[PDB]
């Protein structure tokens, strides 16, 4: 059962059609969020995707065929994809669009002067005290769109529509938080159908904006999620988390995405050093184990380019699919996606989709956790400094299985490529996990 999506950030369309059908696919992932596909700024920073010129598909990524081809080889692989649409605004400035389109003064393509709201600049301390500014004005200096505007509307609806049309079937809306929850209602009644929609809001507390706002028009980014399962897994203990979720104060389960981090935070936009990237490797592995274990949420999982601590940097020079080569987890591409504990992570979570209740929790008051989901599942993380082996209590069926966070069953289930674990004929797991080191089984990877 497909439960988990994953960012391509940065992915040409070449190279994500590839990586649905050679791995996505095969390995379970149910979608893929692509970066902005509609024209925008020239330049070589990540960002200038993030500065609309008009909704032409002809980007950094590719062409409208490219993308057109792309949607179709990632859903004959079973694979979706999830727009990143941008609903509050258009660039700043002027310049050319890489669809050779030219903008200046508030003037673009498809939008006049008097599409925009006037122009005023968001203070920092308007986020606190004054909704207006925050939906009103703009967004670093980014031409800040009539969303109440019938025409405005009409013209993002068709957009989206059309997307539609040749099989997306879902959208991010970026900067939702700027745009009034009143506003998308009223867009999402001139849209086709029911796509999957996720809003991007930041709200960690203290707001004058609020995340429940954007409940009733989709799934909104649990950014709390993320900061503190950095911070937890950094500065805490592992045992806090026997109730992460809705007990913390975290939103509906079904209605968060969340995720160990993003292409945001992962740069100190919206997030601190706490939070966890591919840069603390094993840390990563752990926190990502945990994430998709644990259910609350829909996870996506990310995928990043080592950026050499430049965070304006745009992506690497090279394909990931490269002449048969595999541009993946060195300088260039890291792909996570693919990293052993997190594609291992994936297979639990969409092998334990049958019981969403976590049974059985232990831990040893501090970094030692293992828990079940039911009889479809059990897990433990180790973050000690010394080797976890305590006996643990499961729901599962007595057996080998194997650790799917090391190895998989083979075609013939007679055997795993990684270690066994052996449930007892009580339930019972004994441990023998090393420090900072995990293990994951389910029902669909028991042995012979
Ligand atoms: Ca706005
Ligand atoms: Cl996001």
């Amino acid at each position: 059962t497909p439960t988990t999506f994953v960012h391509l950030f940065e992915w040409n369309w070449q190279d994500v059609a590839q990586e649905c059908e050679q791995y996505l696919g095969p390995k379970g992932y149910a979608a893929v969020q692509v970066s902005p596909p509609n024209e925008h700024i020239t330049g070589s920073q990540w960002w200038t995707r993030y500065q609309p010129v008009s909704y032409e598909l002809q980007s950094r990524g590719g062409n409208r065929a490219q993308f057109i081809d792309m949607v179709n080889r990632c859903s004959a692989a079973g694979v979706d994809i999830y727009v990143d649409t941008l609903i509050n605004h258009m660039a700043a400035g002027s310049g050319t669009g890489t669809a050779g389109n030219s903008f200046g003064n508030k003037s673009f393509p498809i939008y006049s002067p008097q599409d925009f709201h006037e122009s005023c600049t968001i203070n920092n301390s308007d986020y606190g005290n004054d909704r207006y500014r925050v939906q009103n004005c703009e967004l670093v200096g980014l031409a800040d769109l009539d969303t109440a505007s019938n025409y405005v509307q009409n013209t993002i609806a068709a957009y989206i529509n059309d997307l539609q049309a040749i099989g997306v079937k879902g959208f991010r809306f970026d900067a939702s938080k700027h745009v009034a929850a009143s506003d998308i209602q009223s867009l999402m009644a001139k849209v086709n159908g029911s796509p999957v929609v996720f809003q991007e809001v930041i709200d960690q507390g203290g707001e004058a904006v609020g995340a429940s706002e954007y409940l009733s028009t989709g799934l909104v980014t649990e950014f709390k999620y993320s900061t503190e399962l950095g911070n937890t897994f950094r500065n805490g203990s592992l045992a806090w988390l026997s109730n992460f979720g809705e007990g913390w104060g975290f939103m509906p389960s079904s209605s968060a995405v969340v995720f160990v981090d993003n292409h945001d935070n992962q740069r100190g936009h919206g997030g601190a050093g706490n939070v966890i990237t591919f840069e603390d490797g094993r840390l990563y592995d752990l926190a990502n184990v945990f994430m998709l274990a644990y259910p609350y949420g829909y996870p996506k999982v990310m995928s990043s380019y080592d950026f050499h601590g430049d965070t304006d940097a745009g992506g690497p020079n090279v394909p990931v699919h490269n002449n048969g080569n595999l541009e993946c987890f060195a300088s260039n591409w890291k792909c996570e996606h693919r990293w052993s504990y997190i594609a291992g992570g994936v297979d639990f979570r969409n092998n334990t989709a049958d019981n969403w209740a976590v049974t059985n929790w232990w831990d040893n008051t501090n970094n030692q956790i293992s828990f079940g989901r039911g009889s479809s599942g059990h897990m433990a993380i180790n973050k000690e400094d010394s080797t976890l082996t305590a006996t643990v209590q499961t729901d599962m069926a007595s057996g080998q299985y194997c650790n799917v966070l090391k190895g998989e069953l083979s075609a013939d289930a007679k055997s795993c490529s990684g270690e066994v674990i052996t449930v007892n004929s009580d339930g019972t797991i004994n441990l023998n996990i090393g420090a900072w080191d995990a293990m994951a089984i389910h029902k669909n990877a028991k042995l012979n």
